[PDB]
């Protein structure tokens, strides 16, 4: 038969009222043969009505991927509140549920620290800026640069890492023509999290 | 029916001469209506026969896990042999093959460069010091710390992240009390990698 995979919003999501937040229910390997599934989405326990399930398509293997989506509260899902995706394809001898929620436990604020270019790095062409990010709870987070109030591209932040004081750190490294770590600009590492004051904070970096 | 799953060695055992390299095929969910597995290995498609297969272990859930073991040369993993365990059991219609190699691509030595705390990190209990290690290929890759030729023990490291030329970098996270760092005391970032000559650098790190 079937299976069924459930995920959480994307972690700016939910940080930023502008943006909206969504469970989003993946119904894998659905064939030709019974290809119709059915969706019931409930918080908390109770079903509610807001979910789209939108179509639908082909693959590889000649089997379907049906995926329901459904929009959730900012501050529900900062408060914990649980998500059960149901879905039904008989074929399925019975309905499958799936449940997901925000990681438990105190949130915790990240300490975040620029690190300039090493000595060594500086006798190439590109330098490395680094943001170490540390201390945060959940490991829900969002990383992104900037310089002049304009994004930078060119960076890669690691996943969070599960820390031994059970906290996360992460870092993220963005890359630059040293032309501009040397004319002078100024570049800043913005991190989005739940334990932020505003949900946010940046910390800039130039050459002192 | 049963699965199989194939792993490979341990980045640091192909990479020193001193350890064995294995690549070790394991076969779960064997029942007892058919107990029997047999292993064929192959080298680039040649089949050997020096593997070692253990006596099979019934597990809690009533069904039977199987193990076999190749020793590989370090210079064979290195060279890019292709590794195929094959899983025969008279419950399948067809014998079970998974193959494991190193990725495939040229390889590429890795650039280390230690970064000593942001001073906003100085009214801390502890600091963090920093390993940054890039522009590797393949990922597989070793990174330890120690300090006075002895090993630390708190310090973390990121799984190797893809950059965006197609390498890869890592970043590891060594936590030292605010007053070794204070000391005058110096630390050692050392990375193992098959693109370093003995395959082994070390790059220090101390107040300045
Ligand atoms: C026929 O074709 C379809 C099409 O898929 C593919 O299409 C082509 C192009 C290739 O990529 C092929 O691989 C493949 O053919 C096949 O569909 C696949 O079905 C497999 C299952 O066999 C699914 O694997 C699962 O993946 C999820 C996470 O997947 C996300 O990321 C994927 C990339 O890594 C991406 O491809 C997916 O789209 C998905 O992406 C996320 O999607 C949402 C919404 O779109 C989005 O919001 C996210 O941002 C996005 N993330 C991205 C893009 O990165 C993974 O979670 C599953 O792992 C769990 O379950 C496994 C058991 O199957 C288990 O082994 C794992 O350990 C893990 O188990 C969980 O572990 C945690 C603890 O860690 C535990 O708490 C949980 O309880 C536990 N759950 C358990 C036990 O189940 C799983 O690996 C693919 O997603 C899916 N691919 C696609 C594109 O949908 C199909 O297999 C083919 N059929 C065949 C070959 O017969
Ligand atoms: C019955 O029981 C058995 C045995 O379990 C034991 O007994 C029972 C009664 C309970 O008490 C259990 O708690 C107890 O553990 C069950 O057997 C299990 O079967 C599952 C599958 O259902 C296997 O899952 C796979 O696990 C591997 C990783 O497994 C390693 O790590 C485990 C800890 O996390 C560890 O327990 C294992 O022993 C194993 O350990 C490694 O072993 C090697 C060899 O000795 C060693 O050198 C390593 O050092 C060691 N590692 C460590 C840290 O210990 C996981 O990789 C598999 O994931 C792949 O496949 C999934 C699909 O099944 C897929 O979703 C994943 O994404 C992934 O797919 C891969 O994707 C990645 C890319 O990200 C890539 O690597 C691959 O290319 C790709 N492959 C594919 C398929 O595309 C998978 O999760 C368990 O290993 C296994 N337990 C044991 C001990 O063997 C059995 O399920 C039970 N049966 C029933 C019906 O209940």
């Amino acid at each position: 038969g079937p299976s069924v995979f459930l995920f959480p919003p994307k972690p700016k999501d939910t940080l930023m009222i502008s943006r909206t937040p969504e469970v989003t229910c993946v119904v894998v390997d659905v064939s030709h043969e019974d290809p119709e599934v059915k969706f019931n989405w409930y918080v908390d326990g109770v079903e509610v009505h807001n979910a789209k399930t939108k179509p639908r398509e082909e693959q590889y293997n000649s089997t379907y991927r049906v995926v329901s989506v459904l929009t959730v509260l900012h501050q529900d899902w900062l408060n914990g509140k649980e998500y059960k995706c149901k879905v039904s394809n008989k074929a399925l001898p019975a309905p499958i549920e799936k449940t997901i929620s925000k990681a438990k436990g105190q949130p915790r604020e990240p300490q975040v620290y620029t690190l300039p270019p090493s000595r060594d790095e500086l006798t190439k062409n590109q330098v490395s800026l680094t943001c170490l990010v540390k201390g945060f709870y959940p490991s829900d987070i969002a990383v992104e640069w900037e310089s002049n109030g304009q994004p930078e591209n060119n960076y890669k932040t690691t996943p969070p890492v599960l820390d031994s004081d059970g906290s996360f750190f992460l870092y993220s490294k963005l890359t630059v023509d040293k032309s501009r770590w040397q004319q002078g600009n100024v570049f800043s590492c913005s991190v989005m999290h739940e334990a932020l004051h505003n949900h946010y904070t940046q910390k800039s970096l130039s050459l002192s």
